[PDB]
C-alpha cells in the first residue's frame, strides 16, 4: 500500500554508558517482541577488548524501545574478559532464544592459539547465551569443544545478525548459526554450526572456502541454503556457496557480480518465512549491504524473486555512511532493520511498498562499438505474478553527449518480454570500458540493470601472450594473461620474493590475434597493493613477433587507479609490447591488472 520508512536511534555513542556501540543483531521474539543486541565496546575496540553485550526490547512493534539491559558483560579490570559481535537465533518451535556471541579474554580472532580449554586465556571462544523466558534471563554456555572438529581451527567468531531454524525436508527443525574459522595453513574459511536438538547440543559441519569471512545463510524455496560471504580477499564482491545437505557441506565458492560489497557484513534473509516450499512467495530473498565497493556508505535493500538468481530490485536506504546491517521479517507484514551509521546502531523499518518493486528482472548484452557507430542490442525481461503490465518505460543512463534509447513491448503474466536499445557514440569519443545504467519503469515498480558498451578497444578475448620475462606462478596467481582478462582484481606479477629474481627492466608483449590497425594501450595498475606499480615505460610494436619496432611510446605513469592512455600515431600491427623501465617507488616488481589495446576490430 502506502510506502513506509521510519528510523530512531537505539544507540548514540557517548550516550548512556559507553563511547562505542557496534555491531548490531535482530530477532522478533514468539510473543511479538523485538529485540535489538549490540556491544557496548568501552575501549571503542572488538576483542580482546573488554566489551559488553547489550539488549533493548520493544514490546510494541519497534515503535518505543526499552532501557539497555546487559546480556553478557565484560570485566574491564584484571583480568579482562569481553563479549563481542551477537547473533540471534530464534528456534520457533520451541520458542528459545539464543544469542551467540565471542568470549575473549587476551587473544582476538587474529592472535588466538591452538586450544578448547575455556580457561585457556589465549584462544578466543565461542558462546551461547540461551533464554526460555522470551530474552529476559540468560544461560551462559562455551562451546568451543562442541564446534572445533578439527585441531587446526584455531580462532572462530559467529558472524553477526541472525541466524536461522530449517523448515523444509528432512532436516526441518534445524538451527544453523555461521562462523568464520581459521585453519592449520592461515585460510579464513566458513563453516555452519548447527543443532538438531534444538539448542542442547552444536556441531560444527565442513568448512567452505579460503579468503572468507562474516558469511550469512537463507533456506531456499526448494530447500537448499545459500551462503552468502564477506570477502577478505577483497574482490569488491559477495561470494556465495550452495548445500543441499544435513551433515552440512557447500559446493564451490563463486564470486557473485550483482552484489558489490567494500568487504562488510551484510544480511540476507526469506522475504516471506513461512511460505510453502515450490511456491513464488518462498522465492523473495531480501538481502542489505553497502553497496559502494571502495566505501562503507551507499547502504541498500535488494530483492531477489528467483531465490537468489538475479536481483532487479534495488534501493538505497542511507547514501552516507553504512557499515554493518542486519534484517528481520516483522509480524505484521513489514521489515526491521538494525544498522550502523556511523553514530551507533540505528532502528530502521519498511515495507515492500516502500522498495519500488517488479519482480521482472532484465539482460542487455554488452555491446563494442567504434567511436561515430550506432548499434541496437535486444532487450529480453523476464515477468512475475499479477504482473500484466501494458506499457513500460526503459531509461537508460549513460554520458550525456550519447544519444541513448530504448523501448520494450508489454509484460504478460509468467512471459518474457522483448525489446531494444539504439546507443549512438559521437566520433570524439576517448576509448573506454562504458557502464550503461537500465531501468525498466512500470507503474508496479522498478527493476534496473547494466551493461557494457566499450567504445574504440579490440578484442581481449583474441588476445594471448606472446612473451613475459616473469610471472609470479607458486606463492600466487601473478599470471601473465590476468592482464587480458577484463578483470582489475587479478593482476599479471613479477616472480616475487621466495625466489630472489629479476629486478626492472621488465616486459610483457600481446599477440593482438592478427593484423590492426592501432593507436594506443591503456592499462590499469594492481588496485589492492602499491608497491609493484609502473613508472617509465616504452612501447614497441610487431608483425612479425620477433622483430620489435620502437620505443613508439615512452613516459612515466602515475599513481591513479583508473586507466592510463599511451597513445601513438595509429599504425598496423599484430603485436605490442610494455616494456617496464622502473616502479613507482623503487621496488623490483611489477604488477598489471589489466592491458586494454586501443584500435579497430
Ligand atoms: O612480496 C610480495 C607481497 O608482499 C606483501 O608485502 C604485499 O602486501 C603483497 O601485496 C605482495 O606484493
Ligand atoms: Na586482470
Amino acid at each position: 500500500g502506502e510506502p513506509l520508512y521510519t528510523e530512531q536511534d537505539l544507540a548514540v555513542n557517548g550516550r548512556e554508558g559507553f563511547p562505542n556501540y557496534r555491531i548490531p543483531a535482530l530477532t522478533v521474539t514468539p510473543d511479538g517482541d523485538l529485540l535489538a543486541s549490540y556491544d557496548g565496546r568501552p575501549t571503542g575496540i572488538d576483542a580482546p577488548g573488554p566489551n559488553s553485550i547489550l539488549q533493548r526490547r520493544s514490546t510494541d512493534g519497534g515503535r518505543t524501545w526499552g532501557e539497555q539491559q546487559v546480556v553478557s558483560a565484560g570485566q574491564t579490570t584484571a583480568p579482562i574478559k569481553g563479549f563481542s559481535d551477537p547473533s540471534y537465533l530464534v528456534d520457533r518451535e520451541t520458542g528459545t532464544i539464543f544469542n551467540f556471541h565471542v568470549y575473549s579474554q587476551r587473544q582476538g580472532f587474529a592472535g588466538s592459539r591452538p586450544g578448547t580449554d575455556p580457561a585457556d586465556p589465549n584462544v578466543l571462544h565461542a558462546n551461547v547465551a540461551t533464554s526460555t523466558d522470551g530474552g529476559l534471563t540468560w544461560s551462559h554456555r562455551t562451546i568451543t569443544a562442541d564446534i572445533t572438529p578439527d585441531p587446526g581451527w584455531r580462532s572462530r567468531f559467529a558472524a553477526s545478525g541472525e541466524g536461522i531454524q530449517l523448515r523444509y525436508g528432512p532436516h526441518a527443525g534445524r538451527l544453523i548459526q555461521q562462523y568464520t574459522i581459521i585453519n592449520a595453513a592461515g585460510a579464513f574459511q566458513a563453516v555452519s554450526v548447527y543443532s538438531d536438538d534444538h539448542g542442547r547440543t552444536w556441531r560444527a559441519g565442513e568448512a567452505v572456502g579460503v579468503g572468507m569471512d562474516e558469511n550469512k545463510t537463507v533456506e531456499l524455496s526448494d530447500g537448499r541454503v545459500l551462503l552468502n560471504s564477506r570477502d577478505s580477499a577483497r574482490s569488491g564482491y559477495r561470494k556465495v556457496a550452495v548445500s543441499t545437505d544435513g551433515g552440512h557441506s557447500y559446493g564451490p565458492v563463486t564470486i557473485d557480480r550483482d552484489l558489490p560489497d567494500p568487504t562488510n557484513n551484510a544480511s540476507i534473509i526469506r522475504a516471506f518465512p513461512d511460505a510453502p516450499a515450490g511456491s513464488a512467495r518462498a522465492k523473495v530473498l531480501l538481502f542489505s549491504n553497502a553497496a559502494s565497493q571502495t566505501s562503507r556508505s551507499q547502504g541498500t535493500i535488494r530483492m531477489s524473486c528467483d531465490d537468489g538468481q538475479t536481483w532487479p530490485v534495488s534501493k538505497v536506504f542511507q547514501p552516507g555512511s553504512m557499515s554493518y546491517s542486519t534484517l528481520t521479517a516483522l509480524p505484521d507484514g513489514t521489515y526491521g532493520l538494525l544498522y550502523e551509521p556511523g553514530t551507533g546502531i540505528r532502528y530502521a523499518n519498511f515495507n515492500l511498498a516502500w522498495l519500488g518493486g517488479i519482480c521482472a528482472p532484465f539482460t542487455i548484452p554488452d555491446v563494442a562499438l567504434e567511436p561515430g557507430q550506432q548499434v541496437t542490442v535486444p532487450v529480453a525481461v523476464t515477468n512475475q505474478s499479477g504482473i500484466a503490465v501494458p506499457k513500460p518505460s526503459l531509461q537508460l543512463d549513460a554520458s550525456p553527449d550519447w544519444q541513448v534509447q530504448g523501448s520494450v513491448e508489454p509484460l504478460m503474466p509468467g512471459r518474457q518480454a522483448k525489446g531494444q536499445v539504439t546507443i549512438t557514440v559521437p566520433a570524439g569519443t576517448t576509448p573506454g570500458r562504458y557502464r550503461v545504467g537500465a531501468t525498466l519503469r512500470t507503474s508496479a515498480g522498478n527493476a534496473s540493470t547494466t551493461f557494457t558498451v566499450t567504445v574504440g578497444l579490440l578484442d581481449q578475448a583474441r588476445m594471448s601472450i606472446a612473451d613475459v620475462d616473469s610471472e609470479e606462478t607458486a606463492r600466487e596467481d601473478g599470471r601473465a594473461s590476468n592482464v587480458i582478462d577484463g578483470n582489475p582484481s587479478t593482476f599479471w606479477h613479477t616472480e616475487w620474493s621466495r625466489a630472489d629474481a629479476p629486478g626492472y627492466p621488465h616486459r610483457i608483449s600481446l599477440d593482438l590475434g592478427g593484423t590492426h590497425t592501432i593507436s594506443g594501450l591503456q592499462y590499469t595498475r594492481r588496485q589492492n597493493s602499491a608497491n609493484e606499480q609502473v613508472a617509465d615505460y616504452e612501447i614497441y610494436t610487431s608483425l612479425n613477433g620477433t622483430t620489435w619496432d620502437g620505443p613508439v611510446a615512452s613516459g612515466r605513469f602515475t599513481t591513479s587507479l583508473a586507466p592510463q592512455r599511451a597513445v601513438f600515431p595509429a599504425r598496423d600491427a599484430r603485436y605490442i609490447r610494455l616494456v617496464a623501465l622502473s616502479e613507482q617507488t623503487g621496488h623490483k616488481y611489477a604488477a598489471v591488472a589489466e592491458l586494454e589495446v586501443e584500435g579497430q576490430r
